[PDB]
RNA sequence: GGGACAGGAUGUUUCAGUUAUUCGUGAAAACGAAUGAAGUCACUCUUAAAGUGAGCUGAAAUCACUAAAAAUUAAGAUUGAACCCGGCUACUGACUCUGUCAUCCGGGUUUACU
């Protein structure tokens, strides 16, 4: 009836192992369980980050900015001239508008390395700096001043660069005044490089808008094409001001002006332009120093009478836009969860208000509304915001909000303050104690007994929802009584931070932050110490508290400090000093120091004061005030803080990866559930189990590539090594617990011993939350002792006398019992639970206390403490993945839940990867030895399914996890065997996601259609002397190919050839292909069924057609190897030979023409500057290793030009044409500024063909290219493309099972690609090992991608004895299923006839029916 | 961490021009300026014009449908983002701080809407 389903997930990052099942009974059967692994392709195969997409968007936006600025400038100039602009005038105006220069030019290098250094250290090299300001602002201002041509900055940059050359003095001065070389090293290797980048930016062409305006102040009188325009503008200065004001416009202003379908005619509107110019410069946030410049521009534009005269009059330097500030671009949403009066009204109508009123009339409910007069005035939720925006309050009136706030305060009262023992009176585990009866008598009297049951049910639901919220899984409530705030909080505001600090420093009202600059132990300052504390916490992550407590405890015990614990105790001293200094600055007293006298509070102070100057606070001020009241620093502890939802991940790319992983896993689970017959009634419960590690971060640093692989690997290696040192081989058990003696036999035990639980695994089912795979419940024992252990209650009578004497020094059971009781009673719960914080004597005392009587105080206390060790809340990444998976699984099965009525019930539990891997995986590894974790420097794919299975196996935490692995009478190795030998399937289904095929996307524009880079498309000239005619460039043998029967050639190309205008005196005739007509005909033959004449013309045009592209002359030198390339590598015939293959039908011209640009490449390599550097042959190269040959190659070409014009552009790349590789060319027809048709050739980025044509009788045409419908546009022309009528076709992904001719092998085939078929083989694992030479340690070690080497490919094709299988493309095989039956698919290396015949036979079989 | 805005500069391709000229000058020591910029090198053909290729200079175009603007180089099962319009009844931000503007809120999103 109660059908149970489970889905265990090992979130390994790239590889996500899933073990899932769905059973009517409590324990799953063998067939029900399935194992999956997600392959999760990297960013290249599936895009998660948007960096390239936005780079493309902003490139197009810059192009459109220039186009619209030119459009508006032409409109205005033609309006003032009352006549159309000539093409020369248009060219001159465009020349003026080109190369605006920058206005911000922030940076191009990552300066985050130096962001953690205080500004006071650089005053030796930068006297202009001050210690009262952060280094970020000062360095940014200095760089901007150098960019904005600030004379002082320009001078001090050179002063620094000259002074810092002698770095020996810089290294000598350091350490004299308690400086740090590690932090002061940042003055080199990043900031010096940034300064040099600023030096070199000037000669690249970057000039800034002010220098651009200065340059275009000149070159306006010098350009003779602008004379009529200058005359009509009545002055060079007026026209310059007009041009500069127009150029200063951003894209958005031009868009606003042209955002009108009536602007298609390019009409000049005075008022529209004025309003658009006013709308700009009002969009901007002007700095305080740039005030009264915003005022000037806005007075000019708003007060403009003619706007055009205002453009000609206003100084363009004033109209340069300020820096962009998208701080309010998407404010964070408050995550605070509020008891909703609206939902309370929909659920209980009015009765909850009477509940609140009845509870209020009680002396126990005095003081619960202390600050509700000043809290309710601030909107806290999205629903209240919507109601107030409507102006009418029906569910969020002040009275309703008051009632909800006091209701939640009563429900959230602490146990010291709860007068009705809520969350205990409502729990099922409540006893019949006198205190429970007194609490229930206090209730039913204040509230009244007429509606006790409904209020109690509401309390039950509220506490269940709050428990879900605390765990991080508020989303699975699916019927909430609370609501998320979902509204933006205020920013720092310089005054909200004062309130936050006062809350942190336990001050009711803080007025100033002078304590942040108070001196500590000399010239150290509170700010620097808090910065160092936060830096240490950030470096150590979530592990900081553990080693901090360990170091302080070991220092208290007087142990020998380590190199790290020394730093930690120095940090402790820093915390003490900073707390004392803060207290004396704020004169605070009465035990308020110790509240913030921890590294966490000082790091929080640093974050609030320093980090995120323009950031947002966590929650709304209403939530902050309510939480402050429920903290009550002036009081003890009244009420518990408000629940808050888990914020979405900040990474976005990680968010997309989690979204796709959740969708794939939800689709797997939906397939599993829909495969079942389950019918009327039969509620379904799904339980989620998750595991996580630092390997998740390490692998996601490669899935998106993170752009920081080295740094992230270095950071995560430290954490992983620390975790390994935390778990080790579980030291302090063999060496400290047993002390060389078996606990139960006393025999000498070496490294052959084993570790097993003290408490029987059966007893940890009826009480206490875990089997306690901890350092106390397990002891290093011997095999004979473990056999004598059995599964009953164990006591000190079974402990060896010699072992007891070694551990304690006394063999008396009563004496040892009383000593254990005394030792356990002397240690607090914090030291008891955290085993590292105990020395070996107390560790033995705590461990041995489990052998005592059931009534023993020490044993009972230890069991009580360790039964509720932690809540195991989910990580934010885990919470987001869980939310996405649950939402998508609900969506997928929504139809399957409407019909058949199954209602989905979701539960979720996080399981530590530590316990799973270190305890549960080891048992199965011993059982089967294929479950052992490899150490091959990588974690093999299929073993993530093993990890997920162990995560399910780690669900022995019973009485808590409700997947109905209950009863649990059979324990110890019996349960392990029942798990492994019956549950874990042999098959591992590898799921490899991929981006949607462009043939399936309806929004083909969301995919990169064409590759960036345009190719020159050329036609061979035709030379005619008389009866002699040649195809080529010149009459030389290598420059042209002789044509036999040229009359046929000229008859075919009668309408496509044009002749040279300047006629020579018998100096032959040159016939060149008309580019426009040729391109039009090549488009016509591609887009329409053309006549045979047009097809012949297109064939001849394509035979005369060739493609070149300019490649930089730098390519003559190998930068990677710092070696110049030889003439054989440079002048290879592949890059310069044009093949002419006209058949008898088109005259007769067979031969190869060398590209005449080869002479220009020969001139490049044979010139004096490079004659010796270029070697004549590949074998001549040696160890010359020219380090910077690119520099001299540049200096060949960077000749200083004549300064004719100040606005001339710079030259940086010099290139010569070479014949490139062609792959699915596309020719795009566009229009220039004059409206003429221009054709530019691109390379297709995605697939070109959508399938193969199928005739009326099912025969597949394997030779014709069936171009996709998205390329068949009136402006698109597929290179060498022809029209093809295909009313019926077979898609590239129509897999069919072909006639393999065998029984042991199942082969499926699909067309796959236009040239190579896809073959999927279902085969036994042993047979695959026999065919190929591949070897591995069972299929659990098999990789998802198998890279067969050439010998293995030959072995495959040979031992296969199967011509239709072919060979894998470059020996690459993608595995679909792992196990004894191995399923995999591959792309064939080469096309084969019988492969096409087999697919054709399968398609015919499917097509006849 | 990411996301977005603003772009800057150089490339590639298309088209066009250019292989000059006039002055200082009459030495024509080979340079300096002007002609808006460019204006110098090869193969072929020489009739001694030119053809071809490159360079240089200028502009234009640089995903398509597709255009006034936007969306368009992500994903798609779902979405996210972007942009525009209306509003300051109100979450947020900047101001000149009841008064506008917005990256905010609501809506729309393809030739839509104002």
């Amino acid at each position: 009836m109660t059908v149970k389903s489970t889905l265990a997930v090992d979130m390994g990052g790239r590889y996500t192992g899933i073990f899932s099942y769905t059973t009517d009974s409590g324990f799953p059967k063998a067939k029900e369980a399935r194992a999956y692994v997600l392959n999760m392709p990297d960013n290249d195969a599936l895009t998660y980050s948007m960096a390239a997409r936005t780079q493309t968007r902003h490139r197009i936006r810059s192009q459109q900015r220039f186009v619209l600025a030119r459009r508006l400038t032409y409109i205005l100039i033609e309006g003032k001239l009352k006549r159309k602009l000539s093409p020369r005038e248009k060219e001159a105006i465009s020349s003026l508008l080109r190369r605006r220069g920058y206005s911000r030019l922030e940076s191009e290098l990552d300066l985050s390395v130096l962001q953690g250094v205080e500004s006071g250290f650089f005053k030796c090299f930068l006297p202009n700096f001050d210690e009262d300001e952060n280094l970020l602002t000062q360095w940014t201002s200095l760089t901007d001043g150098y960019l904005q041509n600030n004379s002082d900055s320009r001078r001090q940059i050179q002063i620094f660069l000259e002074s810092s050359k002698d770095s020996k003095e810089f290294l000598t001065v350091v350490k004299s005044q308690h400086q740090d070389t590690k932090e002061y090293k940042n003055a080199l290797k990043v900031m010096r490089d940034d300064a040099e980048s600023m030096i070199e930016q000037s000669m690249f062409g970057h000039k800034h808008r002010r220098l651009y305006l200065e340059a275009i102040a000149q070159d306006i009188p010098r350009d003779s094409r602008l004379k009529p325009i200058i005359e009509a503008f009545s002055g060079v200065e007026k026209f310059h001001h007009f041009i500069g004001n127009l150029s200063n416009l951003q894209l958005r202003a031009l868009r606003w002006y042209f955002n009108d379908p009536s602007m298609k005619n390019n009409v000049f509107d005075k008022e529209r332009l004025k309003s658009v110019l006013v709308r700009a410069y009002q969009f901007f946030h002007y700095p305080k120093d740039l005030t009264q410049q915003r005022a000037e521009v806005l007075n000019a534009y708003e007060g403009a009478t003619d706007i055009l005269e205002t453009l000609q009059t206003l100084n363009p330097e004033l109209t340069i836009p300020p820096y962009e500030d998208q701080n309010n671009r998407r404010p964070p949403l408050d995550q605070t969860l509020w008891l909703s009066p609206r939902l309370l009204d929909q659920r209980y109508g009015d009765t909850w208000e009477i509940w609140v009123q009845n509870l209020l009339r009680s002396p126990l409910s005095k003081g619960i509304d202390e600050n509700l007069d000043t809290i309710l005035i601030t909107t806290d939720r999205k629903a209240r915001l919507l109601e107030r925006q409507s102006g009418r309050l029906i569910h969020y009136t002040s009275q309703k909000l008051y009632h909800s706030y006091v209701l939640q305060r009563l429900l959230d009262r602490t146990v010291e303050n709860d007068a009705y023992l809520l969350k205990t009176l409502v729990s099922s585990n409540r006893g019949n104690s006198n205190e429970i009866h007194q609490a229930q008598e206090r209730l039913t009297r204040d509230l009244g007994s007429q509606h006790i049951k409904k209020f109690l049910d509401f309390v039950r639901q509220y506490y269940d929802e709050v428990d879900k919220a605390k765990r991080g899984l508020w989303f699975i409530v699916e019927k909430p009584l609370m609501e998320r705030a979902d509204i933006h909080p205020p920013m720092k505001n310089d005054s909200v931070i004062l309130r936050l600090v006062g809350n942190i420093l336990c001050v009711s009202d803080l007025v100033d932050l002078s304590f942040w600059t108070r001196k500590v132990k000399g010239q150290s300052t509170v700010r620097s110490l808090c910065t160092a504390i936060e830096k240490t916490r950030k470096e150590y992550g979530n592990s900081f508290n553990y080693l901090y407590q360990r170091a302080l405890y070991l220092q208290s015990k007087g142990k020998k400090l380590s190199a790290e614990d020394k730093d930690f105790i120095k940090l402790q001293s820093n915390v003490l000093l900073v707390s004392d200094v803060i207290a004396e600055a704020l004169d605070i007293k009465e035990e308020q120091k110790k509240k913030f006298a921890n590294p966490f509070s000082l790091a929080q102070l640093y974050n609030i004061i320093e980090t995120e100057k323009s950031g947002f606070i966590s929650t709304t001020l209403a939530a902050v005030d309510e939480n402050a009241w429920r903290n009550n620093l002036q009081g003890k502890a009244r009420c518990v803080q408000l629940c808050a939802d888990t914020v979405r991940p900040f990474d976005g790319a990680l968010r997309n990866i989690l979204d796709r992983q959740a969708y794939e896993i939800a689709k797997l689970k939906a397939e599993e559930l829909l495969s079942t017959e389950l019918k009327n009634q039969t509620i379904d419960l799904v339980v989620l189990l998750e595991s996580n590690q630092f390997a998740f971060s390490a692998s996601l640093a490669e899935v998106k590539k993170s752009a920081n692989t080295a740094a992230i690997r270095q950071k995560v290696a430290k954490a992983q090594k620390r975790q390994q040192d935390r778990w080790l081989s579980k030291d302090e058990r063999i060496k400290s617990a047993s002390r060389g003696l078996c606990p139960y036999t006393g025999k000498n035990l070496g490294d052959k011993g084993e570790v097993d639980h003290i408490i029987p695994r059966s007893l940890s089912m009826n009480y206490m939350g875990s089997i306690l795979n901890s350092e106390a419940n397990l002891i290093y024992c011997s095999q004979e002792g473990n056999q004598l252990k059995l599964n009953g209650r164990k006591k000190l009578s079974d402990l060896a006398d010699n072992y007891l004497k070694v551990v304690f020094g006394t063999a008396d059971r009563g004496t040892i019992c009383k000593y254990i009781e005394k030792s356990v009673s002397e240690l607090t719960d914090a030291k008891i639970v955290q085993f590292e914080l105990l020395d070996r004597s107390q560790q033995d005392a705590v461990r041995h206390a489990l052998f005592l009587e059931d009534f023993s105080e020490a044993r009972r206390r230890i069991i009580r403490l360790l039964g509720k060790i932690n809540t195991a809340r989910v990580n934010g990444t885990q919470a987001w993945f869980a939310k996405s998976f649950i939402t998508k699984l609900r969506e997928l099965t929504k139809e399957w839940c409407a019909n058949n009525q199954i209602t989905l019930a979701f539960d979720l539990y996080r399981l530590d990867a530590q316990t799973v891997s270190q305890d549960y995986r080891k048992k199965f590894a011993l059982i089967n030895k294929d479950w052992a974790k490899p150490d091959d420097k990588k974690q093999p794919i299929a073993s993530h399914a093993i990890d997920a299975f162990c995560v399910f196996a780690a669900a022995k935490d019973k009485r808590n996890i409700a997947n109905v692995l209950g009863v649990f009478d059979e324990v110890a190795e019996e349960q392990n065997l029942k798990t492994i030998a019956q549950l874990m399937p042999s098959e591992v289904n590898l799921i490899s996601p991929k981006r949607k095929s462009i043939l399936d996307k309806n929004e083909v524009g969301s995919r990169a259609l064409m590759k960036e880079g345009i190719f020159a498309e050329h036609f061979l000239p035709i030379l005619v002397r008389g009866d002699d005619c040649r195809i080529g460039f010149d009459w030389s043998e290598s420059g042209s190919v002789k044509v036999k029967d040229a009359d046929k050639l000229f008859g075919v190309l009668d309408g496509l050839l044009k002749q040279s205008q300047k006629r020579s005196v018998n100096g032959f005739e040159t016939y060149t292909v008309d580019r426009i007509k040729a391109f039009e005909l090549l488009h016509d033959v591609f887009i329409r069924p053309c006549s045979q004449k047009m097809l012949e013309q297109a064939e001849v045009l394509e035979k005369l057609h060739y493609i070149t592209q300019n490649i930089s002359v730098t390519s003559v030198y190998d930068a990677v190897n710092r070696q110049f390339k030889c003439r054989e590598e440079i002048l290879k015939d592949k890059d310069f030979d044009i093949k002419v293959d006209l058949g008898n039908r088109f005259g007769s011209a067979k031969g190869k023409i060398t590209l005449p640009a080869k002479r220009e490449w020969e001139k490049l390599v044979n010139r004096s500057e490079l004659k010796n550097l270029i070697k004549d042959k590949l074998s001549d190269k040696g160890s010359e290793k020219t380090p910077d040959g690119e520099t001299l190659i540049y200096d060949i070409f960077r000749s200083i030009p004549v300064q004719k014009l100040s606005h001339k552009a710079t030259r940086r790349v010099w290139s010569l044409p070479k014949i490139p590789s062609i792959s699915s060319g596309v020719r795009i027809k566009r229009k220039d500024s004059n409206g003429n048709d221009i054709y530019q050739l691109y390379m297709l980025n995605d697939t070109k063909c959508k399938g193969f044509v199928v005739n009326e009788k099912g025969v597949i045409d394997w030779s014709s290219d069936l171009v996709a419908d998205l390329y068949k546009q009136p402006t698109l022309t597929i290179l060498n493309g022809r029209y093809l009528k295909a009313d019926q076709y077979v898609r590239m992904d129509q897999w069919y099972e072909v006639d393999c001719g065998r029984d042991d092998v199942i082969v499926k085939m699909c067309p796959g690609t236009s040239g190579r078929r896809y073959i999927e083989i279902t085969q036994s694992k042993k047979q695959f090992e026999d065919w190929t030479g591949y070897i591995s340690g069972s299929f659990w070690n098999y990789p998802v991608t198998i890279k067969l080497s050439s010998q293995q490919i030959a072995n495959f094709v040979k031992n296969s004895q199967m011509p239709l299988l072919g060979k894998p493309r470059s020996g690459q095989i993608t595995v679909i299923t792992l196990g004894n039956t191995l399923k995999y698919w591959y792309c064939v290396e080469s096309k084969n006839s019988m492969m096409n015949e087999a697919y054709q036979k399968a398609y015919l079989v499917h097509f006849n029916q």
